[PDB]
C-alpha cells in the first residue's frame, strides 16, 4: 500500500507513534518519506547481505527474520514479510524497539541525513489529526 501523508501520519499517531521516545510526529512521516516514500512494500538489499522492509525500512540484520541474512538477529519476532503489510502495526511496534535501543532515530540513517534539524512538521502541516 502506499499511504497518502495525512493517511501515514494519523495511522502512524494511532498506533502510538506521536512522540514516542520524544520524537515527535513529523520526525516518523519525514522517516517514511525518505525510506519509503510512504510504500509498505519497498524493500532494499545492502550491501551485508540484510534487506530493509517496509515504510521505516526495518533492517533484518537486527530486527527481523527472512531466513537469508546470516548471523543475523530477529529482536522484534517477526518475519521480515510482516514488515510489508498494509496494516502498518507491526512496522510501528518494531519502530518502537529500535528508536528505544539507544541511538534514537539516528538508527535511521536517512532521517539522520534528511530529517534531523530540518522543520520536520511541515511533514504534517495541513493534516486532521
Ligand atoms: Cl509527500
Ligand atoms: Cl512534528
Ligand atoms: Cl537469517
Ligand atoms: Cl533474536
Ligand atoms: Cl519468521
Ligand atoms: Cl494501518
Ligand atoms: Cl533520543
Ligand atoms: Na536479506
Ligand atoms: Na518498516
Ligand atoms: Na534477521
Amino acid at each position: 500500500k502506499v499511504f497518502g501523508r495525512c493517511e501515514l501520519a494519523a495511522a502512524m499517531k494511532r498506533h502510538g507513534l506521536d512522540n514516542y521516545r520524544g520524537y515527535s510526529l513529523g520526525n516518523w512521516v519525514c522517516a517514511a518519506k525518505f525510506e519509503s516514500n510512504f510504500n509498505t512494500q519497498a524493500t532494499n538489499r545492502n550491501t551485508d547481505g540484510s534487506t530493509d522492509y517496509g515504510i521505516l525500512q526495518i533492517n533484518s540484520r537486527w530486527w527481523c527474520n527472512d531466513g537469508r541474512t546470516p548471523g543475523s538477529r530477529n529482536l522484534c519476532n517477526i518475519p521480515c514479510s510482516a514488515l510489508l503489510s498494509s496494516d502498518i502495526t507491526a512496522s510501528v511496534n518494531c519502530a518502537k524497539k529500535i528508536v528505544s535501543d539507544g541511538n534514537g532515530m539516528n538508527a535511521w540513517v536517512a532521517w539522520r541525513n534528511r530529517c534531523k534539524g530540518t522543520d520536520v512538521q511541515a511533514w504534517i502541516r495541513g493534516c486532521r489529526l
